């Protein structure tokens, strides 16, 4: 998988934490363990963004930069932010497709990245989706990705089991660990 290019979106701007944890700031933690993970494989990162300020960047300067960029994969990182009793991943994919590539490596990524997530112990959502995955229509960044492109939710920043590995530095490599595997499984498939 050295040489190929994954490109890592933190998401910014589609909630935070009980005790005021922001998104922004895990999914960006995150992602940079993600990225040194990928880096130490041989594979090459780009980040959606440079830096964590209060501000980041628009829907469609990001699909443009994803799709400059050509990657073999797209993973953006986010967290949720519903019911409490609500915990768990989802990954969300485009359907129905608007492209072949939504329609099928997409899935594939989508599929392989659910079973990693699993395996490295991060619990399926247990309130969305069916079995960790979600494929939905509505979502601007997904839709307009060209390469294979998955939204990972990460978990919901309201339940005090998810909030507990978001906020803790070893939580945030745990998932960044089960990212790798699910990202460098789906490469190997490519």
């Amino acid at each position: 998988i050295a040489g190929m290019v994954v490109f890592i979106d933190p998401g910014h701007n589609g909630t935070s934490t009980n005790s005021g944890y922001p998104e922004h700031t895990f999914t960006w933690e995150t992602g940079l363990r993600l990225r040194a993970a990928l880096n130490a494989l041989g594979v090459r990162t780009a980040l959606s963004r440079g830096n964590d300020n209060a501000l980041g960047p628009c829907v469609d300067e990001r699909a443009n930069m994803a799709n400059a960029l050509r990657p073999n994969a797209i993973v953006s990182l986010h967290a949720d932010g519903g019911p409490a009793s609500g915990r768990g991943f989802h990954v969300n994919y485009s359907a129905p497709p608007l492209n072949a590539i939504q329609a099928g490596p997409s899935v594939q990524f989508a599929r392989i990245m659910r079973d990693q997530l699993q395996a490295s112990g991060i619990p399926k959502a247990n309130y969305i989706g069916q079995d960790g995955l979600y494929g939905r229509s509505d979502l601007a960044g997904l839709n307009l990705a060209q390469y294979p492109s998955i939204l990972v939710e990460l978990g919901n920043m309201k339940n005090p089991a998810d909030s507990a590995l978001m906020e803790s530095a070893e939580g945030r490599q745990k998932y960044a660990n089960a990212l790798v595997r699910g990202v460098a499984g789906f490469l190997a498939t490519q």
